[PDB]
RNA sequence: GGUAGGAUGGCAAGAUCCUGGUAUGCUGGGGAGCCUGAAAAGGCUACCUAGCAAGACCCCUUCGUGGGGUCGCAUUCUUCACCCCCUCGCGCGAGGGGGUUC
DNA sequence: CCAGGATCTTGCCATCCTACCTCT
């Protein structure tokens, strides 16, 4: 079975793909082209106009399924709170739209004295502040609600703008009195902002606050005079609110002990770890030489790092206060960036943090917790951390002292600082008493306390252990069902290149600009967090910052309609938003009221400020540029400049464009992760090395071995000036993977140098031996690229989606409509009867001898009968009587008492019928919903074979020939076609081109071609497998860049896509040597017929078993 | 030494989810105001209320077409088949995952 | 939209380790 031979594999990641090449060798030089092949994959994405992937999807519908059954549950818990209590909750209909509002009114306006009607107010209020309570921080207990002062700022300030805007004063003014008066002064008034698309205006502006909606619960309590530990009681079930939660899986393990959790940044360990660590790397200058810090120094730099309350020690102090030496520079080897004025020696030491939050926590609540305090000065500090990480690991989902209950409450009130460290807790003070008690570093200390060696490297994870990340997921399950495919035809291979994502060819001013942007960064993000630790913020987030920056950007005033806000009611809003692909960068964040988000919602800035009467476009276009430089803010001048123009941008579009900026993290993180699963898999194979190489060595490999994608796959030129770059075709990965099992240290040193001078801004050969052997050794990969190409060996595959899971149905439910049962009928209301059975009635009045329904959308089908009773299984209708029906004439399914069109087809079921000579041809179109309602998505079923009813939306929507031909016993399945497979038209091409087919062959003879849809009965939606869909938005896009840029050819593939091949059913699969490819993980087609999908040709397919 | 990789700590910019909430929206049931109406019933603006993938599994029950709980749109060659890994871990065939070469 | 938790990438500063090439 394995033939092995000496052979290197070559990894190429991707956002959308993955080129993986096995490449066999000689002593130096390759010889075969094994398998190469460009996997194109979709980075997880399942919502392609937002680009959020399809488990980040599946994450928001179970929050909301969670959040949906937490409201069930609570409101039910209420319901019995007030049936305990003798309240009447609201009820389901027959009531006042306001009679909620004016129950919350009346009920803090004047003491009801009637004993009934004031319980029965009291429980409309109640259940309908339960169901509509407002909002607070989920970590922040329903103590803490009570402790937030009552009403918010945001109601104080909301509730002044309602007394100037109606010119009436209400006391005490709450939202549910205000709400009621509003709703009985001026009917249909809205309540709080939502989507615009004759108009109006709202009551609230701002997000309500559960601290308002509980100051009005206490002061209905105050007027009607309830007991404390009934309006406590109702405070509880009305307010319940689950705890966010850690689960434990979700934190990374130790790698020096893989049982143990990584240990929080809280952790005392970790901060005297950070504090050790940071002064054994430091240097002392002696005689041209440096030398590590002696013991006694370590020592004495040590506790005075340890005992410190605040941001007190720079590297400067250090330096000259504490080391006593003569210079501040004798300090060599501090861990900052170097700037002028010594900035890395004004730059701060490291200290205890989580001892400075508990002391300065202490100091300000002494009477609050004065055992505590008792206590915390008592403790040693091994008891003290084992406190600590239990504060810190309160928050995982799955206090050794008996504390009083407000003590306990307090200290997990208490903000520390979060996130996680490399090493877990016992690893941490091992090392810690390591290099305290040797004098040593953290690799020595590792050493001493692990036993490990020099060689020592983490533990690398396995390939078949995903990481959670969609792109990665994608690209590691391509590789490792690549590689053990390769590895059962060739063996193992020799080594393995994996490219990362990685560069450095820039400019000494693009490095200084960078760095000067680094320290404004810095300087500002640090006085920033200052002002929020001043202001209560403990622990900043970047979004924290963010919202501080455009604050004081913009004086404290939205930035749309410049109404001012405060911390706490501002919204930042995605420019573009998630929804259209919109990033969290700072350039697509902008500073809003909450009203102007809510208003602008999903749509562009342009559009809503073209719509919207309270925004002008070129008002926020203008505020934007007239923004001026200061003496310190966040950006420097060119960065200031750069960030108005993006803003700007970002402001003036109108359609729903893609995101300027693409994720390169997953890139990155997929070429680190395959190449630690590819190190483990070494370990476990023998091979010899893993080797790496940056992103612009492999590109500068190809142009010095004469290879150009153009040249090698016959490519047009798509520009008038210059060349193109290689991405037009897809098979540059696969290209850039075999350039990729050539590279050696050596030469991609030498390749990076001539990269960065000639980035440099003609052309010299690298002067190197190790180039020289390169060149030697891969004279002939041209040649061999040459042949492979020629046969058309390179193979662009995309892995088919088979399982019938994800969205049954579009989420937009539909209201029914209806149709009477002794009228005329025609096909289209035929074709949308709702009701199963009353439809297989009704086909069984058009036609007794026949299961399904062949009749034309726009033919009258039966006549208006006023005596036609509908004799059902189990019922009589009346020709009086009424169906529902589908409201539109296309694949719908009922769901929840209402109708939603079914999601996109799963696959199409190909039929043949006809004479052998000139057959015919139809799809039976299948959806997840014609799955969902046939009983098909259940255990030992294949979906592509398995049979449905004729009232399923793929028989009712079934083109009438193959209908007929079903009905005739003429049409058998002979196979099936999912989005994805290719289509092989063989080396003649396709012969039934016309109009923008004939043109585009012309240039692009295609003879592969992808299926990406099933728009209709008889229309297939093919691509071409061998070009790119985003060089066709790019050629798109900069088509009106210049007076015409492009060429004839490039004006014919922006013509030709996106629509690409809307091809016809009957006429593609009567191609002769038309072949759909399933192919191996090789770019092979698998032909042999297993238990894996094979090829197959649709003229001469058998029919299925 | 220089380049490249890896560790740890810091700084900066981002990405990916996960947990809990808010508000909107949709559909069903309602109705406060207004309009067109009325021997002749529907819309508009809001608001109230239930549900918000189809459904699956467990427990009820002082027996019901329902109450309660846990889940259900990811891992993209479904199902079947053969091999492998971790967990039902006695060379057990039941849960998850992985691979199947043209 | 909100708070906040977890995983990870890239780039710079410091330290340690590894392999590898290039000169003298
Ligand atoms: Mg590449
Ligand atoms: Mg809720
Ligand atoms: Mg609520
Ligand atoms: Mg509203
Ligand atoms: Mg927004
Ligand atoms: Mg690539
Ligand atoms: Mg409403
Ligand atoms: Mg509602
Ligand atoms: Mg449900
Ligand atoms: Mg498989």
């Amino acid at each position: 079975g394995t033939v092995p031979v000496t052979w290197r594999l070559g990894v190429d990641v991707g956002e959308r793909s993955i080129g993986l090449a096995a490449v066999s060798y000689e002593e130096d030089k390759p010889k075969e082209i094994l398998a190469a092949v460009s996997w194109i994959h979709d980075g997880g994405v399942g919502d392609e106009r937002s680009g959020a992937s399809r488990l980040a999807l599946r994450g928001m519908a179970r929050r909301a399924r969670r959040l949906r059954r937490f409201r069930r549950a609570r409101l039910r818990d209420l319901d019995m709170l007030l049936s305990e209590l003798g309240w009447t909750p609201l009820p389901d209909k027959n009531v006042s739209p306001v009679d909620a509002w004016l129950a919350r009114k009346r009920l803090a306006e004047e003491y009801v004295v009637d004993e009934t009607e004031r319980r029965r107010l009291l429980g409309y209020a109640v259940s309908h502040m339960a169901r509509h309570r407002g909002w607070r921080n989920p970590w922040t207990t329903i103590k803490d609600l009570k402790n937030l002062p009552q009403p918010s700022d945001s109601w104080e300030r909301t509730r002044e703008s309602l007394e100037a805007r109606y010119s009436v004063s209400l006391e005490p003014g709450t939202v549910g009195q205000w709400a009621g008066y509003l709703l009985q002064r001026a009917p249909g008034i809205r309540l709080n902002p939502t989507q615009q698309s004759l108009s109006n205006a709202t009551a609230f502006e701002t997000r309500l606050r559960q601290e308002d909606v509980l100051w009005e619960l206490r002061c209905i309590a105050d007027v009607q005079g309830l007991p404390e530990d009934v309006v406590s009681n109702v405070i509880d079930a009305v307010f319940c609110q689950k705890r966010p939660s850690v689960p434990a899986e979700r934190i990374g393990r130790d790698p020096l002990d893989p049982s143990q959790l990584r240990a929080s940044r809280a952790c005392l360990e970790f901060q005297e770890y950070r504090i050790v660590a940071a002064v054994a790397n430091l240097r002392i200058r002696d005689g041209s030489g440096s030398r590590p810090l002696s013991l006694e120094e370590r020592n004495a730099v040590i506790e005075a790092l340890l005992a410190q309350t605040e941001r007190s020690l720079t590297w400067s102090d250090i330096a000259l206060e504490i080391l006593k030496l003569p210079n501040e520079s004798d300090l060599t080897s501090v861990p900052e960036e170097d700037g002028p004025s010594s900035l890395a020696y004004s730059q701060f030491a490291p200290f205890d943090e989580t001892s400075a939050r508990i002391a300065e926590f202490i100091a300000k609540n002494r009477r609050k917790i004065p055992t505590f305090a008792q206590w915390w000065q008592e403790q040693d500090r091994t008891s003290r951390s084992d406190l600590v990480a239990a504060l810190a690991d309160n928050s995982i989902a799955g206090l050794l002292v008996h504390l009083p209950d407000a003590e306990l409450e307090a200290l997990e009130g208490l903000a520390l600082p979060s996130g996680r460290v490399a090493y877990s807790r016992l690893t941490l003070s091992g090392l810690t008493r390591v290099m305290r008690d040797d004098g040593v570093d953290v690799h020595n200390a590792r050493k001493t306390c692990f036993g490990v060696d020099d060689n020592w490297r983490p533990p690398l994870p396995a390939l078949h252990e995903a990481t959670g990340h969609p792109v990665v997921d994608r690209n590691l399950a391509i590789l490792r069902k690549f590689l053990s495919s390769a590895t059962m035809r060739w063996g193992p291979p020799q080594s393995i290149v994996v490219e990362l994502a990685r560069g450095a060819s820039e400019s000494r001013e693009r490095q200084a600009e960078e760095e000067a942007a680094r320290r404004a960064h810095r300087k500002a993000n640090d006085r920033i967090r200052a002002e929020l630790r001043a202001s209560g913020l403990s622990d900043p987030s970047p979004a924290d910052l963010v919202r501080a920056r455009l604050l004081e950007l913009y004086d404290c005033h939205c930035m749309y309609c410049g109404a001012p806000i405060s911390w706490e009611n501002s919204e930042l809003d995605h420019i573009v938003p998630r929804t259209d692909g919109g990033s969290n960068r700072h350039e697509n964040l902008a500073i809003t009221c909450g009203a102007c988000n809510k208003e602008k919602g999903r749509r562009p800035f342009a559009s809503w400020a073209e719509t919207s009467n309270r925004v002008q476009l070129r008002d926020v276009i203008d505020r934007v540029q007239k923004l001026k430089y200061s003496g310190n803010m966040y950006w420097t001048r060119d960065e200031f400049s750069r960030y108005k123009k993006s803003v700007v941008a970002r402001l003036k579009r109108r359609t729903s464009d893609p995101e300027v900026i693409q994720s390169i993290e997953s890139t990155g993180y997929a070429a680190v992760a395959l190449r630690d699963r590819l190190l483990s898999y070494g370990e476990k194979n023998g091979v010899a090395q893993v080797a790496v190489f940056r992103g612009g060595v492999t590109a500068e490999a190809r142009r010095w071995l004469d290879i150009s994608i153009e040249r090698l796959f016959s490519r047009v030129a798509i520009f008038a000036q210059s060349t193109s770059t290689k991405r037009l075709d897809r098979r540059h990965h696969a290209v850039d993977a075999v350039v990729l099992t050539t590279l050696t240290p050596g030469v991609a040193k030498t390749l990076a140098d001539a990269r960065s001078r000639r980035v440099s801004a003609s052309t010299e050969e690298p002067q190197s031996p190790a180039y020289r052997q390169w060149k030697e050794s891969c004279s002939g990969l041209g040649d061999l690229l040459i042949s492979t190409a020629a046969r058309d060996s390179i193979a662009v595959a995309a892995p088919l989606r088979l399982r019938p899971t994800g969205a049954l149905h579009e989420e937009t439910l539909r209201a029914f409509s209806e149709h009477t049962v002794g009228a005329a009928w025609k096909g289209a209301e035929l074709r949308r009867i709702v009701e199963p059975e009353v439809y297989a009635a009704f086909l069984a009045l058009t036609d007794p001898g026949g299961r399904f329904l062949k009749v034309s959308p726009s033919e009258d089908v039966l006549p208006a009968d006023e005596n036609r009773h509908i004799v059902l299984s189990d019922r009589v209708l009346g020709p009086r009587d009424r169906v529902k029906l589908f409201p539109d004439d296309r694949g719908s399914i009922r769901v929840r008492g209402g109708a939603a069109y079914i999601a996109s087809f799963h696959h199409a079921r190909v039929f043949r019928w006809g004479s052998s000579h000139s057959p015919s041809f139809a799809l039976l179109r299948v959806s997840l919903a014609d799955l969902a309602v046939a009983g098909l998505l259940r255990d030992g079923v294949d979906v592509f074979t398995a049979e449905l009813p004729p009232w399923t939306p793929a028989w009712r929507y079934a083109s009438i020939a193959l209908v007929k031909a079903v009905e005739s016993g003429d049409a058998k399945q002979v196979g099936w076609l999912v989005p994805g497979d290719e289509l092989d038209f063989g080396p003649e091409g396709v012969t039934t081109a016309a109009g923008d087919l004939s043109m585009f062959l012309k240039y692009f003879p295609e003879r592969h071609w992808v299926v990406t849809g099933f728009e209709d009965d008889k229309r297939i939606n093919l691509k071409p497998a061998f070009l790119s869909a985003e060089q066709a938005e790019v050629l798109r896009t900069e088509r009106s860049d210049r007076p015409d840029t492009l060429t004839e050819a490039g004006e014919i593939l922006a013509q030709f896509f996106p629509r690409c091949w809307r091809a016809t059913v009957a006429k593609v699969l009567c191609h002769p040597g038309l072949t759909v490819i399933r192919r191996t993980a090789l770019g092979q087609p698998r032909w042999r017929r297993g238990h894996l999908p094979y090829s197959w040709r649709p003229w001469s397919a058998d029919p299925w078993s």
